[PDB]
């Protein structure tokens, strides 16, 4: 099948720091690299489909947020990666296919996707990281 | 005539989708392409001029948002256009000149500019569209 | 010594206009060029350090925001500078070193850094100016 973009885009942001951490300006979600242990939560992403009674709901990551079957937040330097797993909170069945995370069943799903650290990465370089997901459907 | 940039910039954004629409994250302005009917409102843009008692208030569209006396929101990839009309909500008269929408008389105008779909465009490709307007003043 | 980025980034923005000023869309920080008098405030920057009991808290300006021990907001096109002084409100001692503004003492400082116009610059060209500061620490 293939992804058809049809929806809005959610960006999950995380600033990764060392132990001595200097917050400058507006409050922003930050973690020290020591907090990037396996399964550590990064954040939730709300998803609400409508008009999808006969389509499989899908999310597509930006090109700089995936490599084959793996997802990652990408540093603002465009290089450094923070690998993550993406999981619905209702434990419904989804499939990953080259940047696309799509629901196995048709229907206008409403849910919450959690983004978690995939494998211990406590040596991740400091930086401002982002994962960008766009709604659509899989056919 | 010429436009002098002097003010701030308003960005009008719209995400166009198909009927099966998947909203991800925070609520943002989205429409299905079927909702892109003639005169459908894209959004308001508030304008307030100060110190322009002797100048003609003006809004300049970004280069990528105008051509041939026509304004349009443009997709993120610069390819796809969504043509619009730009209209103040009061009785005031304005002129379009090469990407600049300027008021026909001088004065520190304040008001609401509506951006509307110009001609039914229900086949617009899904994507993120933007129209950027910068305040300033115009003169011949 | 040298700077280690470790913290979040604060962006200070200002739109400079002429006397006839046309605000478009949401309110943003704007000043006429005539308001760019000596020491005119551009804005505050809240700073809170944690885990730095043994390091010197530091802010590093983007490469396009510093020169010759001078800091400045820069216009969108990277040409026009608006020189500023950066000063903590508690008048603690800090040092400037090639784009880094670091605290002379060690410790997890919590404070407010004010950004102010350095010398009257009432001829600054209208445009959008930005100063970007990143949190980290200085080490010898």
């Amino acid at each position: 099948g293939s992804f058809t973009p049809s929806g809005t885009t959610g960006t999950t942001k995380l600033t990764v720091t060392e132990k001595c951490q200097v917050r400058v300006g507006d409050l922003t979600v930050a973690k020290t690299r020591g907090q990037l242990t396996d399964a550590a939560p990064i954040g939730p992403v709300t998803v609400q489909a409508l008009g999808c009674d006969a389509r499989q709901v899908a999310l597509k990551a930006d090109t700089d947020n995936f490599e084959q079957g793996k997802f990652f937040l990408i540093s603002d330097n465009n290089r450094d990666k923070l690998y993550v797993n993406i999981r619905p909170t209702d434990n419904s069945a989804w499939t990953t296919d080259n940047g696309v995370f799509y629901k196995n069943d048709v229907g206008s799903w409403g849910g919450i996707i959690g983004i978690y650290v995939d494998g211990q990465q406590t040596n991740t370089p400091p930086g401002n990281y982002t994962l960008t997901l766009t709604g659509g459907y899989w056919a």
